[PDB]
Formats: C-alpha cells, sequence, structure tokens
C-alpha cells in the first residue's frame, strides 16, 4: 500500500444535520427496543467471523 | 495498490439533512424493535462470515 | 504501508450537528432499551469474532 | 354495585391536544359570551331539576 | 358499594396539552364574559335544585 | 362503601402543560369578567340549592 499526495476520505461520516419540533412522544416500550435518536457509525474495518457491525434498534434472543 | 495523486471518497456520507414538525408520535411495543430516527452509516469493509454489517430495526430470533 | 505527504482521515465522523424543541416526551420502558439521544462511534479497527462493534439501542437475550 | 378485578374510567376527559399559531383576534363584546379557548369538563352526576351541567358560552336572560 | 382490585378513574381530567403562538388578541368587554385560556373542571357530584356546574363565559341577567 | 386493594381518582386534573408566547394583549375590560390565563378546578361534591360550582369568567346580575 502506498499513498503518494493522495488526499484520502476513507470510511467517514460528516455534515449531518436535524431538526425536530413540537415533536409530543409519547413512548411505551415491553422488553423491545426503540431508538429514536441521530445515530452516525463510521468504521474502517470490522473484522472477525459473527461480527455484528453497528447495529442500532436490535433484538437478539438467540436459542 | 498505489494512489498518485489520487482525491479519493472510499465509503463515504455526508450531506444528510432532516426537518420534522409538530410529529405527534405515539408509539407502543411489545418484544419488538422501532427505528425512528437518522442513522448513517459508513464503512470501508466487513469482512468474515455470519456477520451482521450495519442492522436497523433487526429483529433476529434465531433457534 | 507507507503514508508520503497524504492528507488522510481513516475512519471518523465530524459536523453533526442537531437541534430540537418543545419535545414534551413521555418514556415509559419495563425491560427493554431505549434510545433518543445523539450518538456518535467512529472507530478504526474491531478486530475478533463474536464481536459487537458499536451497537445501540442493543437487546441480547441469548440462551 | 361492585367491582372486581376491573378498569373502569367513568366521566374523564384526557389526551386533549390543541395548537394555535398567530390567531391574530380583535373580540369585542357587549353584554354577551365570548370563549375563545380550550375546556374540558368532566363530571360524573348532576342531579338537580332545572339545574346547567356544563355549561359554556351561556346566556340566561330568563 | 364496595370495590375490590379495582382501578376507578371517576371524573378526571389530564394530559390537557395546550400550545399557543403570537396570538396577539386585543379584548374588549362592556357587561358580558370573556374566556380565552384553559379551563380544566373535574369534580364529581353537584347534587342541588337550580345549582349550576362547571358553567365557563356564563352570563346570567335572570 | 368500603375499598379493598384499590386505586381510586376520584375529582382530579393533572399533566394540565400549557405554552403562549408573546401573547402580546391589550384586555380591556368594563363591569365584565375576562379571564385569560389557566385554571384547574378540581372537587369531590357541592351539595346546595341553588349553589354555583366552579364558575369562570361568570356574571350574575339577577
Amino acid at each position: 500500500v502506498l499513498y503518494v499526495g493522495s488526499k484520502t476520505k476513507e470510511g467517514v461520516v460528516h455534515d449531518v444535520t436535524t431538526v425536530a419540533e413540537k415533536t409530543k412522544e409519547q413512548v411505551t416500550n415491553v422488553g423491545g427496543a426503540v431508538v429514536t435518536g441521530v445515530t452516525a457509525v463510521a468504521q474502517k474495518t470490522v473484522e472477525g467471523a459473527g461480527s455484528i457491525a453497528a447495529a442500532t434498534g436490535f433484538v437478539k434472543k438467540d436459542q
């Protein structure tokens, strides 16, 4: 691997705006998962079998 | 691999705007998963068998 | 691996704005998980089998 | 009269959500009644001859 | 009259949410009644002949 | 009359949330009643002939 004057952006996240208003949120959960917020993952490598890279709102009931 | 003066953007995410308003959200969950928010994943590599790269609102009841 | 004058941004996150207002949030949880806030993960490497890189709102009831 | 393991909800009011924007008003009243806002009466019993339960913007020039 | 393991909710009011913006008002009243705001009466019993339970913006020039 | 293991809620008011912005007002009243704010009456019993339970913006020129 050789980079020579090579401006690079390997695996990034940027410029992520969010606006809400008057969001009268009622939420009720029982045993489950709820995700309502901004999430920003940025990885270069996730190696290994059985991996779970960057889940969100995940539920796992493996027997 | 040789990059020579090569402006690169391998695996990126950017410029993601979001606006809501008056969103009178009621949510009820039982055992499941709900996802209502902004999600931004950006990976360069996810290696390995059985992998789950960047799930969202996932449910897994493997026996 | 050889970098030579190569401005690099391997695995980053930036410029993530968020605005809320009057968000009369009621939340009720029983045994589960709720995520409503800003999350920003940025990794270069997550190695190893069975890994869980950057979960959010995760639920795991493995038997 | 008896309840067992029950969930009664006699005479309630809830989740009455209201939103008003720039309601630029010029209310002029003379001798009458003007009602312009939220109102949530919630009762169980009114027992009387000639009574008035839950009036709103009422005029009784009897 | 008896309750067992019950959850009664006789005569309640709740979660009455209100929002008003720039409601630039010019209220002018003469001898009458103007009601412009939130109101949440919540009763159980009113027992009287000729009574008035939960009036609002009432005018009784009887 | 008897309760056992119960959860009674006779005559309540709650979670009455209000928001008002820049409500630039010019209220002018003469002899009448102007009501412009939150109000939360919560009673259980009113027993009297000719009574008035929970008036608001009332005018009784009887």
